[PDB]
This record gives C-alpha cells, structure tokens and sequence, in this order.
C-alpha cells in the first residue's frame, strides 16, 4: 500500500503582484515552499514526490524568465538533494543545457539508497512525449508494448494523487501519460501561500475518495 | 469555426441506488438525459459534442453491466442519428462486435451534412491510443509529426471544455490526448440529476476563464 504524489506549481507571477515584490523574490519564495512541500510529502509516507517543473510552452518565455525559473527550481535540489534520491525526465532538448548539467550532477550526488524520491519533470507535453517515444523506437521494434511505453514515459509509474494550487481547474500540458486513474485536487490558494494545513486538508480530500478503476464494487 | 464540448457521463449505478431502481432503468434515464444534453450542446453553438462512452477498463465490468451501458449509449444514437452527424473512435478492438456493427451502421445513416456532430469515444486509454498510432506508422515515416499525431488521435481536435458530473475529480482513462489547453469543470451532481440550469452555470464557469 504505497502511494506517490504529484504537484503542479502555479501562481508565481500573481504572487509577485499580490505581494508587491519582484518576480525573482516570488521565485525565491517558491524555492522555499517547494522545499517545505518536499518535506511534507516525505513525512506523509509518499514514496515519490513528482514536481512538474515546466511545459514545453514555458520555454517560449524570455531567456531571463527561463533562467530565473529554472534556477529557482534547481535551488530546491541544491538544498535537499543530499538526503533523498533525485531524478528527472521530460522533453530535455528544450531545457537549456546548463540546467541539465547541474541537475545531472545533483542526481549523481543524491542518495540513491533513499526510500524517498524527488522527481522533476521538465518540458512536459503529451504530444512531445509521444513523438519522442515514437522517434526513439521507429523502425527498431516490431510493435510498441505497454511495457516499453511505461518504461519510456516521462513519469515512470502511475500517479496516485495530483494537486494543482493556483485556482486553475485544468491540467495544461501536465497530465501524466500512464496515470488513467490519478486523483486530481484543485485549490484556489496560490502555491506560495499554501500551508501545511492546506496540504493536510487536500490529503483528507484525496484519501477519502473511493477509487474504482472503471469497475463496480 | 469549431468550438467543442466533451462530457464524461458518470453516476448511473449510484443513481440506481438513490432511486431504488434497477441499473437498466438508471441507464435508460441516462439515455434520456444524454439526448437532452446533446440538444443543449447544439443550442449553445458547439460544433462537436464529444461523449466518452467507455474506457478499456470499463470492458472488464460484468458482461451484463457492459451490455446495459453499451445499449443505453447506442440508444442515444438510435434516437438522434437522423438529425445530426454521428462519428465514433477509440480502441475499437475491445468493444463487443454487436455494438460496433450497429454504431457503424448508424454512422453510415447519419446526416453527414449537419453542422453539428455527436462523437462517441469508446475504449479510451492513452496507452492503447499511443500504441495503436505507433504500430500504424512504425518504420513507414522518418518521424512522427504533430500533424500526423493530431490526425490519428481518438479525439480528432483539441477540446475546449470538459465536464464531468458525478462528484469524482479524476479522468478515469478519458483524458483527451491532444487537448493541452482544455478547461475542466467538475460537479457533484449525478448525471441523471443534471438540469439545463446546471449545464448553463457550468458553461458560465468555463466561459469566464479565458
Ligand atoms: C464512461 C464514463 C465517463 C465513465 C465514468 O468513469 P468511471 O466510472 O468508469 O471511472 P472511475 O471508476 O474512476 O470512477
Ligand atoms: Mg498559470
Ligand atoms: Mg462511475
């Protein structure tokens, strides 16, 4: 009876406007909050904490905004990587190589023996994900199987719980390919305003639901 | 100019328990409600109304429950096929042959000149969808393009709005692959209890975002 958790960070610009601070300061608050959230997820017994770092669309922002966001996410790993297992995946060719180099070094220095994993997905987009898998195996296998697809999806297992703060009730580019029965929870609170109580109430909601997987009781 | 709506019907068993009626009677109420819903969607100017008939997982329900559901959904098309354009897609190899034959005949008899389309998706499952597309194009093209993928996905265009009644906030194998910018709306009302007002306020919510 092991569970994992996925978070869709949202609301950093609106939080900067709400607090009257720079976007840099809002992303610094995001780094702090994501370290908190990672600790909460571990305390609650989740085996992997997935964070959807970015969509492919995000990389059409300016280089300055891309560098600000990517540095803020990477700093989370800089701070916590020593005590957990870190991994990452996604449409890596759209991520500026500097962050891939640093995140690879952080993955190498993480505790691969840890029972808790922090997992970043970058450049999420189902179209890009599917095209990447196709192009990888095109003409090299007789047929695609469920095992191969599952072993090459960005998210390497089905996701149990998914939380999206920030007030948007939509999945954007972030729906996990191999999670047909993931439970979704949306809340209006901006990520940088989320408290441990907000997380706990989300968990009450998510854990109370009857999961039927398309079948009757 | 396209504007579409996807509905995930849910809550028929619970409604049968709420009303103290058989599952068959609850699914008959579902047929009536889905004909209503199709009319509402048409009145609201949607060009295609997508209805998720079944997941691959649903076809591991009992044969009786499968037959009850599939007959109720097909009865929707039996009633509406003459006045709209009907189409369907999905993992067709998991749908029992009886329903595929009848639905194919109804697709053939539907009004292809209509400016409104009712589109059933059956056997929804992202894994099965992707495997089917791969196996179709494997070794036959230099690379998969966004255009080819879009042209072979179960849902043939991006979905604007998605509505799931019945109180569960999950996609249950029904997520539309090529709709990264779809807006979602969930409500606790069981499908068979949804009024036109419930639909209207759902549309206010969806239309107010963008
Ligand atoms: C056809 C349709 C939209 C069914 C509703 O989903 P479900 O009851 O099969 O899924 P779950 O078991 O996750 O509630
Ligand atoms: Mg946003
Ligand atoms: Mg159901």
């Amino acid at each position: 009876m092991m569970t994992n958790l996925m978070l869709l960070p949202d609301g950093m610009r609106r939080w900067s406007q709400k607090q009257g601070i720079s976007l840099d300061d809002s992303y610094a608050a995001m780094t702090d909050k994501l370290v908190e959230f990672t600790g909460w997820a571990r305390e609650e017994g989740f085996t992997t904490f997935y964070v959807t770092v970015s969509s492919v669309a995000n990389y059409s922002r300016s280089e300055e905004q891309v560098t600000t966001a990517m540095n803020a996410f990477t700093e989370v790993v800089r701070r916590c990587h020593d005590t957990l297992n870190f991994n990452y995946s996604g449409t890596l060719e759209v991520v500026p190589e500097r962050w891939l180099t640093e995140l690879e070094a952080l993955r190498a220095k993480s505790d691969s023996q840890s029972d808790f994993t922090l997992h970043f997905i970058m450049g999420m987009s189902l179209a890009h994900e599917v095209i990447g898998i196709f192009n990888k195996f095109n003409g090299k296998i007789p047929a695609l199987t469920e095992e191969l697809l599952a072993a090459n999806a960005y998210v390497p297992e089905p996701v149990d719980f998914l939380i999206r703060p920030g007030g948007h009730v939509r999945m954007s580019s972030f729906y996990p390919l191999m999670s047909p029965f993931a439970e979704m929870y949306f809340c209006p609170t901006l990520l940088n305003d989320m408290t441990r109580a907000d997380f706990d109430v989300a968990l009450e909601d998510l854990r109370e639901r009857d999961r039927r997987y398309g079948l009757y009781p």
